[PDB]
């Protein structure tokens, strides 16, 4: 029951700057108060501190930053802690779950988002590196990334290891990238067609069949419906709503195999109040922007908080 | 993959004016657009132009109306195009549903509305046809029609061959009726116990157990709960949510035998703005007003359109 | 289909006023129409008037008031009318539910709400009573109450013989007492994952196995999510939706089994317009409260009112 913390305040793989804030956000609302309460023990390590490719924006900040993070984070794996990364948008998942899995190579990604993020520098429509996080990471991409040398040899992320789940909102070529990489996804069709109960359950069978591999969740929260998640970049109309997510993370916990986790695209300064009504009983700021809070919860239900 | 555009701004059926509107409304918000990228080629007609019972309101310019609409959909449908109908109130699938059913005898119907519609002029509240008109349709009126002569002779829906799904708000000789006339109905809470997967698939299943008819779709807007689509006359509590609509549409887009449809009742003077988010990805005017998007996207999933 | 209506405007077992006045806010919206459409006939009893534990805030007054409606209450219940308790605040569900009891014996009670209300005295972080009234009727006390020596020959509700539905928001020592007392209760995510139909047949199969007792609903509104039910003084995110809500009702209502109700804290000066759409078809005030709506329209729900 020991967590690292990492804050990982990376902006650069899209065009707004709040993410950045996310970290320190997270930390006033009582990030350690929630912690302490379910009976963790932590470790705050701070912040990270910040042939080829030609049209990925803002690739030199990335790739620096990445390099950082990944050696950041691959000592506090190395503690066997269980590491939280929070973003930062959704680009610091690249060095997260590669240095995740170069720990634990029968690593499963479970990847909550409104989003593929599986464009490639050939199909961005944006050139934004947010979107192709994924892509990279599955190791999908076809020429080398200015300043990401230094994780050309790492053992990459496999499609059929990886389950997205979440997802209403993918570009054009993005949809036939999903398809040919034979990864495993489940819409907000598939979750409304059979719960999100049925589809995590469904999604941990399908990659870990036998139930002994570590897990690692990348949490977008834009993933979550915009009336409970306001404060984040890229909004998708139907999404996940607090009933749903807050099981989702419930379920994750009770595997017990949950040893590294990302929560990014958090955006304090989208963010809208509520607020504070009884049931917000977590030692969370009083009147908390309602995003904020929410992040705060999903991390404690990753914890092991729970209902009764 | 051809289909017909045919605008049918009647608003006669209620009270209000408004739902005139909503034709040419859809086409401002991107309606062609939305048919071009989705693969599709479109033919615009345009908009249609405008012993006995006595108390039937507005029914001359109905009647006059309907024979028109009846005219010139069934030339459209002997071309063998998918067939769109926009309303105007829900009182233009008389016609609309008419038309289809001399071409296709075996045709089945969908009736997605919050209301039963099925009021006959002797139990009618209001007198407004639009809340009369499935009942009309399903042969149940007693009485002539003023201006309906031209339809005496046609052949009508029978209600074993009809589904209607969403309905919560009912009057109270409605609720006789429908028991009487023993159509298929699924009402919200069905859709609560069974969820709207197995409801539409339990609907089918009753209607077309050889999975081989056509199916005619008709559309009301406010069977879609008020959040989500505020632009229109009459609203009802608990309606369907915006994942349900849509997947309820994909479901049966699958089927790949509907042959015709209406979507009706969207009026663009009540409707709100969100708005303009990411996952707004279709072809359609930026910011536009939340029901009239919703309406272009319930369409481009009849055509086609899915996450991946 | 005799209803009596007690109104037991209590509102000692909080801090807020408010409570105090949904008896006659429902009535004045409509509760006596909307019970004689539903062809019921109804007799309204008015308003109830108003070693040791020495830390329960109010006591006095609460313990006075309990007599009486225990009293009043009783006489109603010998009657053999269905019997509908208005509150006021949770505490009401003492005496309604014990006088109910020494009646039906093989009572079974339904207790839908956000909270517990399972502190003890010595567990309670607020010393509120509405916040112990459950733990205080199953005889979970451990000490004599000041004002309740009239019920301490009474017999006891058995936690066997209760479920506890659509709870979210509970305290640290609650928790243990709810394990503890081995009471069936059953969460927001044993709803989400089951949905509320299957969750309550369970919950009835669980406790009434041979589907043969009377039923007992003590229905605090808070069990309701804030965007339907605004009105109450205790807030907890993630509750029952309107159509969640209203078919639980229902079920309830199609057991024939119901005998006694308590509505308990709605707080009308907390509450919110929408409002009048047309769906708000029972005889209910036009542009009524939304909270004080839905309270008449679940009542409804109980003396049978349904879609079709
Ligand atoms: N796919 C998009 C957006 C990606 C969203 C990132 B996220 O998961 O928060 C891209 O940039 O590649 C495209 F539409 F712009
Ligand atoms: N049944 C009502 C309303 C019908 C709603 C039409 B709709 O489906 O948009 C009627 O007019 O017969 C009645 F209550 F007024
Ligand atoms: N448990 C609480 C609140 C109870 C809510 C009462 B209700 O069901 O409306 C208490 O007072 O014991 C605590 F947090 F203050
Ligand atoms: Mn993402
Ligand atoms: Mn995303
Ligand atoms: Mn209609
Ligand atoms: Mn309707
Ligand atoms: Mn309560
Ligand atoms: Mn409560």
């Amino acid at each position: 029951k020991n967590v690292s913390i990492i804050g990982s305040p990376l902006a650069a793989g899209q065009p707004l700057g709040g993410v950045q804030l996310a970290c320190d956000d997270l930390r006033k609302l009582g990030l350690h108060n929630v912690i302490d309460v379910l009976g963790w023990k932590y470790e705050d390590i701070g912040n990270i501190d910040n042939c080829y490719y030609d049209n990925i924006r803002n690739i030199k900040e990335i790739g620096i930053f990445s390099k950082n993070l990944f050696d950041t984070m691959s000592n506090e794996l190395r503690k066997k802690n269980f590491v939280l990364n929070i973003g930062g948008d959704h680009g610091v998942a690249f060095s997260s779950i590669l240095s995740s899995l170069q720990m634990y190579q029968n690593l499963r990604v479970i990847w909550i988002d409104a989003h593929g993020d599986i464009n490639i520098p050939e199909t961005s429509p944006s050139g934004n590196y947010h979107g192709m996080t994924l892509a990279h990471t599955l190791g999908l991409f076809k020429k080398k990334v200015p300043y990401f040398e230094w994780s050309e040899n790492l053992t990459y992320l496999k499609p059929e290891n990886t389950a997205i789940i979440g997802i209403r909102d993918i570009d054009a070529y993005e949809k036939i990238i999903l398809k040919k990489c034979n990864i495993n996804y489940y819409t907000i069709f598939d979750i409304e067609k059979n719960g999100i109960y049925n589809t995590i359950c469904t999604a941990l069978e399908k990659i870990d069949p036998n139930s002994n591999c570590p897990i690692h969740i990348s949490l977008d929260i834009d993933s979550v419906d915009n009336v409970f998640a306001p404060g984040t970049g890229t909004v998708a109309k139907g999404g996940l709503n607090y009933r749903e997510i807050n099981l989702l993370m419930k379920i994750l916990a009770e595997t017990k195999r949950v040893v590294s986790m990302d929560l990014v695209e958090y955006n304090p300064s989208l963010d809208e109040v509520d607020k504070k009504v009884h049931g917000d009983s977590l030692p969370i700021l009083d009147n908390a922007t309602k995003t904020g809070k929410l992040c705060l919860e999903l991390i404690a239900r990753v914890l092991g908080y729970d209902i009764v």
